[PDB]
């Protein structure tokens, strides 16, 4: 849902790319920090 | 409420400062202007 002070991003759709209708989506705010990280690799445990 | 094109606050609580969660809170838009003026004094009256 909506969150107070934050960004927003749409999801569209494209109907052979000639209609483009948006909906509401992923409200995400953020406080900026070391601590969390996003990772690419899927795989997250006690390995080297 | 919320209110078209203005700013707005959020208010958290800590948990021992281990857990915050926001709250939607005092939407506010303003104009600017020189009638208008916040005085810290809370006595307000005739007196000099």
């Amino acid at each position: 849902k909506d969150i107070p002070g934050g960004c927003a991003m749409p999801i569209v759709a494209n109907w052979a790319y000639s209609k483009y209708y948006t909906i509401g989506s992923l409200y995400v705010s953020w406080s900026d920090g070391d601590g969390i990280t996003g990772v690419p690799q899927p795989v997250e445990g006690v390995s080297s």
